[PDB]
């Protein structure tokens, strides 16, 4: 049930009764107006709306509700609370004319930009994003990956379109969990998740026993794309994607193929040596960024850095400097308020992750 | 290879190349006017002019593994069809720098592709006339019916790999770098075939697929030509599958088992079957929609064979004795079938060869 109405200057106003995303189930009277679509596709429509009272902008994701099982994205969104993940404020059910079908609406934070759009603005003008922003955007993404992985949840669709951005505050928030799923060892999972360009090689090889390290590969493809100005492993087919991976990483040894897809899909690749990673990027590319890419984009999934280990990489040392600031003068967003949940994968890493100045009493 | 010039300042290359569809007696071949016309993954595709007949040719240059023999070459020397690009010659040469051997494939030159022609009508906000949809689709099925009779699967049917001569309306299939003979019992990789056109059993990661993946990809080209845009788009397999469910409906558990037996352990939203007639524009011929529904089937064994598609009622206008091209010329070769081409279903010759043919 929803109650449509108007204000007194015009302005159509919708009022729903929604459940808080987190906390106890205390129903909520939420009124919003100025509804405008901000893109759809597959899952459904994603709207933008303005809250009537406070005037804040929010996003509403409207998908079809399977009457059999409850929506998996909703069960995950309610378990999550992190500064680098888009927050589920409320959620409610509704319809739309007859249909006899139920729609699930997820009221989330609104963030005005995406990494895809920002990287495209710089790419169209023949230039790359300033490295300080690349450090800030990837650190916050690796922080969000270390959080959901602590719960065993794999995003399974890391791409620049799913990385929201506030340009003023440099805050990054991961969004779109319609492909996320808790990965339990011994259980199989579908191999056709994740978008092109960013699929881990074990996904291209059709493996079903993959771990959360596929998110680390996809995040590594985002970092290299921001450095190169174009996707590092493009291709319209899995064969084309693999060729671009062989071009950089080299031919995968037989033991590396076993770690990816143990099924051995029965293919023989051309033998190409290892592209020295320094030749892949621009001349003035920071070598620490090149070092991070090589440690994220590894054939062997267990050899890739964990999200928490990526945050502690030397490429992010500038963010731990006490005098670091955004170019526009403001302070950096919160980068060191780690929780025990966040550090559970490797608590001793807090000796590096939390700089001394972040502990000044 | 011996680089030289003419006498007007043109630069001419002469190599000793082996005829593709011959015994094995190399000749001296000279070409000029070399220009890049394609690149990516495999290598570079050049265009050249034969110094004798002035005939335009395409040279596909790829790197050669010294271990095994290039599988594309071994397939090309076996093929001889009017709707498949012809391997005129092939030769080896150096390049790059680390003493690496390069294989060069001298093929036919066809000036246009289905992708580029369709992209023009899409930009101009119109649809390709159905007569051209008939001619292009028919010749593509004829090419698939040929290679499938050898057990060869193209595994990459897409409009970019469908060359077109606009004046003669001749279609020629090209790009066999993914082609492979599919033998029952042997597994084959599931990461072949380009996006938008991958068969559903490929998205499910099945390794026991048959030649019917080309038929699905063919059906995706037919739907795209009728719509003016891809019918099953998506940057991921989940997105591609959802667009398929919206048209075909939720596949029954029987259809899931026939697609990928492993059952990838996923549950899909229960969407009813979109009426095929509501997918296309109102003026779309019903015979075209009928052919699409018989190509884009969940169960791979339920899809039409390439030969059965050539005999579909959608191509009846092509068998009319008074059909002509919009530019006035006659239709190209459409009925010069061979015994090998019809081996899948010989009784179909009564329909495929109209009474007025030879
Ligand atoms: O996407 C967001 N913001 C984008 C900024 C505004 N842009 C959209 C409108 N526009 C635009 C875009 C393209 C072309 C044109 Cl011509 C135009 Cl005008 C300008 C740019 N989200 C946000 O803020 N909270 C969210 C919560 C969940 C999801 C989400 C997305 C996908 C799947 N599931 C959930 C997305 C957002
Ligand atoms: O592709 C072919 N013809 C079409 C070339 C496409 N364009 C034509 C002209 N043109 C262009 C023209 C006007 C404006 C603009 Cl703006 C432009 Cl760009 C530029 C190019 N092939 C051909 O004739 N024989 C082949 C043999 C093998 C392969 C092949 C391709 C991929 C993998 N393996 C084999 C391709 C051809």
């Amino acid at each position: 049930s929803m109650k449509v109405s108007r204000d007194k200057d015009g302005s159509k106003v919708t009022t729903v009764v929604a459940t808080p995303g987190q906390g106890p189930d205390r129903p909520q009277e939420v009124s919003y107006t100025d509804t405008k679509v901000i893109g759809n596709g597959s899952f459904g429509v994603v709207y933008q709306a303005k809250l009537c009272d406070s005037g804040e902008l929010v996003a509403i994701k409207k998908v079809l509700q399977d009457k059999r099982f409850k929506n998996r994205e909703l069960q995950i969104m309610r378990k999550l609370d992190h500064c680098n993940i888009v927050r589920l404020r409320y959620f409610f059910y509704s319809s739309g004319e007859k249909k006899d079908e139920v729609y699930l609406n997820l009221v989330l934070d609104y963030v005005p930009e995406t990494v895809y759009r920002v990287a495209r603005h710089y790419s169209r003008a023949k230039q790359t994003l300033p490295v300080i922003y690349v450090k800030l955007y990837m650190y916050q993404l690796f922080r969000s990956l270390a959080y959901i992985h602590s719960f065993g949840i794999c995003h399974r669709d890391i791409k620049p379109q799913n990385l929201l951005l506030d340009p003023d505050t440099a805050v990054l928030k991961l969004c779109d969990f319609g492909s996320a799923k808790q990965l339990v060892r011994g259980e199989p999972n579908v191999s056709y998740i994740c978008s092109r360009y960013y699929r881990a090689p074990e996904l291209i090889f059709g493996a079903t026993d993959y771990t959360s390290s596929i998110d680390v590969w996809s995040a590594g493809c985002v970092l290299a794309e921001l450095l190169l100005g174009q996707p590092i492993f493009p291709g319209d087919s899995g064969v084309d994607q693999l060729v671009e991976i062989i071009k950089v990483l080299g031919t995968p040894t037989r033991e590396q193929i076993r770690e990816m897809n143990p099924n051995y899909t029965e293919f023989k690749f051309p033998q190409i040596k290892a592209h020295p990673w320094t030749k892949v990027f621009r001349p003035r590319t920071p070598p620490e960024a090149i070092a991070l890419c090589s440690r994220l984009l590894e054939y062997t999934p267990t050899a890739r850095l964990t999200p928490l280990e990526a945050c502690a990489h030397s490429f992010f040392d500038e963010l731990r400097d006490p005098n670091v600031k955004l170019p526009n003068g403001r302070d950096t967003p919160a980068l060191f308020n780690f929780t025990t949940q966040e550090l559970s994968s490797n608590p001793p890493l807090a000796t590096i992750l939390i700089p001394p100045h972040a502990r000044i009493q």
